[PDB]
């Protein structure tokens, strides 16, 4: 792909984070803590899952960023509406305001309803995410495999401002403690 020149500098929004997440000083890395991180509750925090939003809001244009997923067993990545539900149980779908892919139990899937199997020969260590607001497109790229396409959501109905979306996943196994990292431009 040739989307690199739309690179944006994403930072994580502490106020949206699940209360168990640990965000680095530079707001560029996040991992699951082994306990509650001693923050007050608020209506923005994702309560049920280890999720956090980017601080940036996008309502036009073309945007690109990259995330490091090295050694993780489980994670979700993409974008979502600013007004997605924060509390209780929900599925990641475009109907609920999410355009995402994930790793779970050694398979990669796109967050359609129902979910779509992805075909990845080279397990990615870094994922590129491209959003074209006007075109209604969200695309995912395998940076480890020379930028090869993973998945394109087209005919997207954003219906609001978009925010970068992250889920570091649970760590029931003891094998999923590694962070998500926003990679430098
Ligand atoms: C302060 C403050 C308020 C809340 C709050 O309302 N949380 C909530 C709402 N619905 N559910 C299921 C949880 N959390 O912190």
């Amino acid at each position: 792909h040739h989307h690199h020149h739309h690179m944006v500098h994403i930072t994580l929004d502490r106020n949206t984070a699940n209360s168990w997440l640990i965000i680095s000083k530079d707001r560029r890395q996040v991992r699951m803590g082994d306990t509650h991180q001693n923050v007050s509750d608020n209506k923005e925090r994702f309560s049920n899952y280890p999720m956090v939003l980017g601080a940036q809001r996008f309502s036009s244009g073309k945007m690109y960023w990259e995330v490091d997923v090295t050694q993780k067993e489980a994670w979700d990545l993409g974008v979502c509406r600013d007004s997605v539900q924060r509390k209780g149980q929900f599925s990641l779908s475009p109907e609920n305001g999410f355009w995402t892919i994930w790793l779970w139990q050694d398979s990669y899937e796109a967050g359609t309803s129902p979910q779509t199997t992805l075909h990845i020969q080279v397990p990615p260590c870094q994922i590129g995410i491209f959003v074209d607001y006007e075109a209604g497109v969200v695309s995912f790229y395998n940076i480890t495999d020379h930028g090869s396409l993973i998945y394109t959501f087209s005919e997207c109905v954003f219906a609001g401002p978009l925010r970068p979306f992250f889920n570091v996943g649970f760590n029931y196994s003891g094998g999923n403690a590694a962070p998500l990292k926003l990679c430098p431009l």
